């Protein structure tokens, strides 16, 4: 295999960490391939859940215990941290709150969180590389709390990073609260990506083709499906009570990704750096409620 950047992975990895039995379980947790055997059901399925006042209550919650967990993570990025120090702590901390890591044995996927460093667009498996000066890194959290999931992640500064390293995340969360500003009852879910692509190419970067924002509640990824790039042929329109991520992965070169032999981590084919931030959202009759907002501080944890 041919590595497209610097990054490489760092083994062995600590032995898989366990959750105790009196935290609820997702389906996938005890199934050895990490299927979700509620996922392949409504596999095909394009109908959107209506949530119930008693699923808004139980998204509220772990939306509300995610950003938390979020924040343990956020506390902890700086030079000499390992990421896989980032996920113990996340691992314990989920725990704390009575969760699951919904990432954990997701199509056996082996961590409690996902950490992207610099051309990591996503899913990458914390592990023993401490954190450089310089670096870009995005931890992306999701919990299980009485049969709901709730997901989010942010992009950090690992201590001082250039200025490409700056427009680039800030773009990128640029883009993700511009398509939420657009998210109200009757709009179309293929219309995200028109305002995430303008926004990108307007700063000379593109957009990741190959992952999108999902419908999210009692199934971790679900109807709807939310591609961030323009012209796509997303299904469904967005009705007050729909719950589903969006979540841009934005890149420095070109938009094209492959996948590192653990099957799992997705890079840069050109070996350029890409930034990440994802929400929450439920669709309201005014507009929608990011779920997965901070209650204590006006800004992302990048801007201070
Ligand atoms: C075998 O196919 C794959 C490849 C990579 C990853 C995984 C599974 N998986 C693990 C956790 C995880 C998190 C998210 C997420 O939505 N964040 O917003 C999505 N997928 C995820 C499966
Ligand atoms: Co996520
Ligand atoms: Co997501
Ligand atoms: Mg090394
Ligand atoms: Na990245």
């Amino acid at each position: 295999y041919r590595y497209t950047g610097k990054l490489r992975p760092h083994y062995p990895l600590m032995p898989t960490r366990p959750v105790p039995s009196y935290i609820q379980r997702p389906d996938y947790a005890d199934h050895p391939l990490g299927m979700s055997e509620s996922e392949q059901a409504l596999k095909g399925t394009s109908q959107i859940k209506l949530l119930s006042s008693e699923d808004i209550e139980g998204m509220r919650l772990v939306c509300r215990l995610a950003r938390e967990v979020l924040d343990v993570a956020a506390g902890m990025i700086k030079p000499g941290v390992t990421t896989e120090e980032i996920d113990h702590a996340v691992h314990l901390a989920c725990i704390a709150r009575n969760c699951y890591p919904s990432p954990l044995n997701y199509y056996n996927f082996p961590k409690s969180c996902c950490t992207s460093v610099n051309e990591v667009i996503c899913h990458g498996i914390p592990d023993r590389r401490p954190l450089q000066e310089g670096d870009i890194v995005n931890v992306d959290i999701t919990l299980y709390r009485n049969g709901y999931h709730g997901d989010l992640n942010e992009t950090f500064f690992v201590g001082e990073v250039d200025d490409g390293a700056r427009k680039l995340v800030q773009t990128t969360y640029e883009c993700l609260m511009q398509a939420i500003d657009a998210v109200k009852p009757g709009v179309r879910y293929r219309e995200l990506g028109n305002i995430i692509q303008k926004h990108a190419q307007a700063n000379g970067f593109s957009v990741v083709r190959s992952y999108c924002g999902h419908g999210i509640h009692k199934l971790f990824h679900t109807a709807p499906n939310v591609p961030h790039y323009a012209k796509n042929k997303a299904v469904g329109v967005m009705k007050s009570g729909h719950v589903f991520t969006i979540e841009p992965m934005i890149c420095e070169g070109g938009w094209q990704d492959e996948t590192w032999p653990d099957g799992w981590t997705a890079v840069t084919r050109d070996g350029k750096r890409s930034a990440q931030f994802e929400h929450t959202l439920l669709v309201t009759d005014t507009g929608c409620e990011i779920l997965t907002r901070r209650l204590d501080s006006a800004r992302p944890h990048f801007m201070s």
